């Protein structure tokens, strides 16, 4: 098998930095901070992902690929890469040798509880070396950790933006939040940039919702967050057709739909994409004609449109003159099947029929759909939203301004602050995050004495020290912390 | 733990339900991978890259190690557990998983253009189908993961090439050769990639066009899947470089810090020093200027790395500034101190003992603008190395080049049929050399397709567990640039 050395998962210049530090550098202490927000109406992030990164890479990857292997092997892989990529005849690997001899990562990582709302410009995590000789290790890990933990948090925040909307309109139209868990459904896996990013993003999505088509995300929560699908609802989905299946089955859409709902899935949920040729014809002449069969099933038939303006398809096009197009999918389905009326006067479809829209959904479009459904007396729970790769893939580390910055060093016993301040266009010292009334706040410019003085109010907790994981959060606990 | 993600569950959930929804007697499903549109200006072709890595890693390595070599009962149970407790089925059917395991290999056929080829928008570049009728369902099942894994390596490879394109033309125009270009596009993006795997795929795409990179895992990726060997070829290269935290740790007497770095820590070779920790222009005026003799005595090159301000103005100058150094820009000021040479085209190139690199807020547009404005001042484009970061490589979707996996062809009870929605590609597809361009041919039945096979530039890459094409990084670089 091909091994990527655990000592070279970084930018190239991280390798060179060790010899550049001042003589007698004994400690380097770095923080992980979302420094700004580039999503409207989002001023906090949902901290998530540190545990998965620590378990997969700092514990498992370093043990299996570095510490349990012979010293000569890891030394040689490192030296080979350095020699042939940095043009060094005899690279120094004595620090690698010494780390391997130590047998564990002399590292202290602290972090806020995953599931916590962290304000912009407030640090969520810190890392430091626990043995002076390995000061260089802190800087070394900055790249990989950044590379790994901005995506799960980012997705976690974006998903929550949906949940917050879906909760509120639910409370506004129904009076309870029972349907919201399934109202946000992850459709994004094919549009994520890699399977690993698929796992991290979908795992973020699953903090707020249980509906997903991203199987590896459910299994990710099993792998790193102590979930078990046999004992708790981690994630769930329903049988659903796709355009190629509908096309293969042919244009006698009544026969195809009837076979799908009475023979292939006579009970339970089933989602049928209905726009392969003529969506409104399927609604008018197929779904209507199958009304008795749909009502006779012990389950739900979910109608899935996949083209047009999602807002206008779901809520209606006011300027369209065909009655079905002007009414919209939800109103036409109510006209066919009816349903129930909430205590606040909003219509909920008969539970034998339902709708889902999983193309071109955005946070703004989700809010608009809920608002326009309420404007005509339909409850928000009548639509399931399919959230795609536009939400979960199309971000950067800068979408929430994440950066890992060294804020504190100890050099020959002297405590020192680190910060840049370019004239061509910040955190200092040890940091702490304290609960001040309603919100969390950053305290910086702290020496070791002042940092210890504040230890009882700091909400960052010991997560990983010298190879030992000290905090092991479950998915249920994180969901509890997020949604109370 | 040794947690195993089942090889049969790397997909969208509804892929699992599609098998029973196909018509009776479905014997073949055939799908294509096409970039349908371009959302990047001046780009109407993509660099085909990624298929070999996905095929080796997942279709060969992953499936053999985690599915075919394991006990049949174990894979069956791992499938049933997930389906039962996530699709709320009491007794899931796994007889097809059992049949696949008994078969012992993936009964699929994948064709793809050679990696490194330029594929125009709306031209397919990969197809997949099943080779045994019973396993018609395999094609559809594999669509998610394949799409998950191959849009990013191509996108990066395409975006990287755009930089190369600009850097090539300007080199040809201001130097007369492209020798310096390989190191002019330098990948800085790893910390901003969404995952280590995405880091690897994107950096490999970048390394198709450039040799300069700070993303070590990308170099090693080309070793793992594209037969590269850093002992015998230059896959990726980088140089010693400082960062802001180290500059702060060394203190504000930047004369002594720089002197130590360039005469003691790295007395020879390349060394990149980021110089804007407190005052970039002061560093240029009083540190680099005072160190000119020391810099010129080195058998090597000191590279100056600014990291803040308008990149175009820092590198090429700010015409409206009153300070002479700010007005001139870094390249001209360095020229004033160190001098240099004139190329065959009449453009100035810095003395090889000094250099410049800029790796913050670089875009394709800014790289072109920097080259253009440097040329307008008489300075060759090779005076600047461009650090390309995550804004280029990460801030994309599969929709940036409109990638889609579309079933286009099926065989049901021996009847050939075309698959397409009209709420497009129909039938079997081929890509042929049509004068000077590549053209899509579709609406082909099997007979016409076989007739055209010798002209199709799509080639057999994977069949029934057999790797049929094994391209090297050097071959792909040769196809792309030559
Ligand atoms: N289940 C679905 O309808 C689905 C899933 C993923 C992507 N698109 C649609
Ligand atoms: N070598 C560098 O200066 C560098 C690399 C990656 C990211 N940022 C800076």
């Amino acid at each position: 098998k091909y091994t990527y050395p655990a000592t070279l998962l970084c930018d190239f210049y991280k390798v060179s930095h060790k010899e550049q530090y001042p003589e007698g550098t004994e400690l380097i202490y770095s923080t992980w901070t979302p420094r700004t927000s580039r999503v409207e109406d989002i001023d906090r992030v949902v901290a998530f992902g540190f545990q998965g990164f620590i378990k997969k890479y700092l514990i498992d990857y370093f043990n299996e690929n570095f510490f349990k292997r012979p010293k000569q092997d890891v030394v040689n892989e490192y030296k080979r890469v350095i020699k042939h990529t940095l043009q060094v005849d005899d690279p120094d690997a004595s620090h690698i040798e010494s780390l391997h001899e130590l047998g564990y990562l002399p590292i202290k990582i602290k972090a806020v509880k995953e599931g916590t709302f962290i304000p912009i410009k407030v640090p969520m995590l810190t890392i430091e070396n626990t043995i002076p000789e390995f000061f260089w290790i802190t800087n070394y890990l900055e790249t990989l950790m950044s590379n790994e933990i901005w995506q799960p948090t980012t997705s976690a925040t974006l998903a929550y933006e949906y949940r917050k909307i879906l909760d509120e309109y639910a409370m506004e139209t129904v009076g309870n939040k029972l349907a919201v868990d399934f109202q946000g459904h992850d459709f994004s896996m094919r549009g994520m940039s890699s399977l690993e990013s698929t796992k991290l993003s979908g795992a973020g999505h699953l903090l707020s919702f249980t509906g997903t088509d991203t199987i590896p995300a459910i299994l990710y929560h099993e792998e790193f967050y102590n979930a078990n699908i046999e004992n708790e609802l981690v994630g769930s989905s329903i049988p659903a057709t796709e355009h190629s299946v509908m096309c293969a089955n042919g244009q006698d859409e009544y026969v195809v739909f009837k076979k799908l709902i009475t023979e292939t899935y006579p009970e339970g949920f089933v989602s049928i994409v209905s726009d392969t040729w003529d969506f409104w014809n399927v609604i008018d002449t197929v779904v209507r004609k199958l009304k008795g069969d749909i009502l006779k099933r012990d389950g739900k038939v979910v109608i899935r449109p996949d083209s047009g303006d999602p807002v206008k398809i779901i809520c209606g096009d006011p300027e369209a003159k065909d009655e079905l197009v002007r009414k919209g999918l939800i109103e036409v389905l109510w006209d066919i099947f009816g349903g129930n009326v909430t205590d606040k006067g909003y219509k909920v479809l008969d539970p034998h029929i339902g709708a889902i829209y999983g193309d071109a959904i955005t946070i703004s479009r989700c809010k608009e759909i809920c608002k326009k459904l309420a404007a005509k007396g339909f409850a928000s729970v009548n639509v399931v939203f399919g959230i795609g790769s536009f939400t979960y893939q199309y971000n950067t580390r800068d979408t929430f301004g994440f950066a890992m910055k060294a804020t504190y060093t100890v050099v020959n016993g002297e405590e020192r602050q680190i910060f840049k301040n370019p004239k061509t266009d910040s955190q200092k010292g040890l940091v702490a995050v304290v609960n001040n009334g309603n919100e969390l706040s950053l305290v910086d410019e702290l020496d070791r004495n002042a940092y210890k003085q504040l230890s009882n109010d700091d909400i960052l907790e010991d997560v990983f020290i010298n190879g030992q994981l000290l905090r092991n959060q479950t998915l249920s606990e994180i969901r509890e912390l997020l949604l109370d």
